[PDB]
């Protein structure tokens, strides 16, 4: 007997330029039991414990300047207060000395909370021109409720 | 749909507590279920098994000082049949490669599964709590999860 | 409980091999030829982590990745990721984890490009698993 269990995972469109954009019509990519993606968020549908979810993969060629800044971060935005808060976001210096070899920082944000019927989560960046698709799985959004 | 019941905790550092680390559940976002504590800074297992521990802390600086700086973020744990501390997750990090002659952002995350008895008391600290960013929500955060 | 379930650690000599023996594997799943392979078709919570480590950084540039794939009942990258880390030693962990809908008979790999960085120190930061949901 197949879960009842709300679930999305959705991955980030490499030819989405300037955006990071989320699909789910995409192998290995999942909406079920009532998750709808609108507008770029996770439409939750049922209140409970959820883990919340995402990866994303940096990758800058070489260090031109020390002051380059990468940021990740899962948001919320409940029905009733109608405002939008972060879960779990991070900040990161990728280049420590000036430099040309290329590096990666893959930033895995992950937790547990309790949400609400019809909140919606979104997962951004500030960089998508940061992003890495050279291989698939390496950019993703998700939500399994518990 | 029924609830789960399974022991998951997800505390927040407390933003207005500059200069320490103090993890609040009675904050918008974080969580205690089935069981699990906050106790005396400290999370406390309410039955045995396997669990995720998570979590991270973010530090942030102005330039780079004189004397060099390391950052630790640890994660211990004490048992009642043994209650001093053991740790079970550390991670270190030089945010500074050489004096500045411009902020940097450093997360630490540690985390890591493990088996886990009831009443272990686990706790989360760092060396450095002036350099700890609460600027905003969801930066520094500690967590478990039972399997 | 009836969920298939599986954790297992890893051990040996240059490889990143799979161990059932703090570590689980019930309920139908099984590791064999170092996959897990699902009994049964539904919805799957997969997860792993691995540590590297090393001391200093070489003149050769290291590239770290590690890859949990889907091997259906051809080979897919299910969940990816990679790290550049560079006599001072350093350690750099790898986290990967998502749901996904499985078929009863894939196999699941979770496997690193260069085991010979590989620590076996922190037994809680080198592990994969699953749980149907
Ligand atoms: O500490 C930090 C800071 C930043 C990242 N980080 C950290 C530390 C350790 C591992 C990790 O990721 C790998 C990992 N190991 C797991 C071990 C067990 C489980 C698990 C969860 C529920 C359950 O019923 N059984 C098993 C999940 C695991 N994950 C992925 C993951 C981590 C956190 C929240 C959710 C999530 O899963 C996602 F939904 F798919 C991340």
């Amino acid at each position: 007997t197949p879960s009842d269990k709300p679930v999305a995972h959705v991955v980030a469109n490499p030819q989405a330029e300037g955006q990071l954009q989320w699909l789910n019509r995409r192998a290995n990519a999942l909406l079920a039991n009532g998750v709808e993606l609108r507008d770029n968020q996770l439409v939750v549908p049922s209140e409970g414990l959820y883990l919340i979810y995402s990866q994303v993969l940096f990758k800058g060629q070489g260090c031109p300047s020390t002051h380059v800044l990468l940021t990740h971060t899962i948001s919320r935005i409940a029905v009733s207060y109608q405002t939008k808060v972060n879960l779990l976001s991070a900040i990161k210096s990728p280049c420590q000395r000036e430099t040309a070899k290329p590096w990666y920082e893959p930033i895995y944000l992950g937790g547990v909370f309790q949400l609400e019927k019809g909140d919606r989560l979104s997962a951004e960046i500030n960089r998508p021109d940061y992003l890495d698709f050279a291989e698939s799985g390496q950019v993703y959004f998700g939500i399994i409720a518990l």
